């Protein structure tokens, strides 16, 4: 570290922001500009790169599938590029939309203004709240490509208050099994805390998949006494053979009968941890929670992934910084 900041090389987060600057051509901008809401936000599943101009929209935004959060990105790298004014005043509008959408307790929901469901949880699926809260950090820190015009101090007050809450709201959900700090789910209550489902076969769980990125997002803050626990903790949860399965590893083109195959010297980590028993688990879209994957509708086992090599990045880098 340095004082207490952690370098951003090698930070998944930081490494994903810095994609989304050229996520798509330049030529794109002007497409990708026209999709905005009034809102500020975003839908999502757009083809930027197939479509012509759209005509805004009065819809929800929403941080899933990468949504808002990379459009806003790209066009302060546009307008960083080009000095076009319509792109500040874009960027402007997804950063008061981010930070519009964050509850009082500095949980960002999936869709904004809320749609009811599990979309209004506190929504770190897809790397959605951990990536805004970055990009709002970035926004905050006169972080390139926000290192123009775009913002005022008085910006970047508000999205340090943003980033400084979603901070608490993440220390705060980081779960507690039996007395040890964990990991995150994938949904928190946006209130509560409390894990929550999603989908059907989202089930309230530790979360392999989208704590690296809550990890990722951590490490780029100041290393306070009680952030470096709760990174070394997390850190510690996906290091940990009671968390990863060992001499295994995750492969989708065999999940017709099973893709959680032996592979020497790998370690593998699931979806979704049992939030007591630290058990990976399988659901399916009955709802139902069960322990060995065959028993899973074909469609489920091959349409979704079960586990991966998600621990292997966030490991590594806290090894480069000293916090394995």
């Amino acid at each position: 570290m340095t004082g207490r900041m952690l370098t951003l090389d090698g930070n998944p987060a930081a490494n994903w922001l810095n994609n989304a600057r050229t996520k798509w051509s330049a030529s794109r901008a002007d497409v990708v500009l026209s999709y905005q809401q009034n809102n500020g936000g975003w839908p999502k599943n757009l083809d930027y790169n197939s479509v012509g101009n759209g005509g805004g929209g009065n819809e929800s935004g929403t941080i899933d599938n990468g949504a808002t959060i990379t459009e806003m990105v790209f066009l302060a790298e546009v307008y960083k590029s080009g000095g076009n004014t319509k792109y500040r005043d874009a960027v402007r509008k997804a950063a008061n939309f981010l930070v519009n959408s964050q509850y009082s307790t500095g949980a960002l929901p999936q869709f904004y203004p809320l749609k009811g469901g599990y979309s209004d949880h506190a929504t770190f699926n897809d790397n959605g709240m951990a990536y805004a809260l970055t990009v709002l950090d970035f926004a905050a820190n006169k972080r390139a490509p926000f290192d123009t015009d775009v913002f005022s101090d008085n910006d970047r007050t508000r999205f340090k208050t943003a980033v400084t809450k979603g901070t608490d709201y993440i220390l705060k959900a980081q779960w507690k099994q039996n007395g040890v700090l964990t990991v995150w789910c994938a949904q928190h209550g946006a209130l509560d805390y409390q894990p929550k489902k999603a989908r059907a076969y989202e089930l309230e769980s530790l979360s392999g998949s989208e704590s690296v990125g809550v990890l990722a997002f951590l490490m780029t803050q100041p290393q306070t006494a009680e952030i470096e626990q709760a990174v070394r903790a997390g850190v510690a949860w996906f290091n940990s053979p009671r968390t990863y399965l060992e001499g295994y590893t995750y492969d989708s083109s065999l999940a017709a009968t099973n893709p959680i195959v032996p592979r020497a010297g790998s370690k593998m980590w699931y979806r979704f941890y049992d939030l007591n028993t630290n058990r990976g688990f399988f659901s399916d879209r009955d709802g139902s929670k069960f322990y060995d994957i065959t028993q899973m509708s074909l469609e489920r086992r091959t349409g979704y992934s079960w586990g991966g090599n998600y621990g292997t990045s966030i490991i590594n880098f806290a090894q480069k910084v000293g916090y394995l």
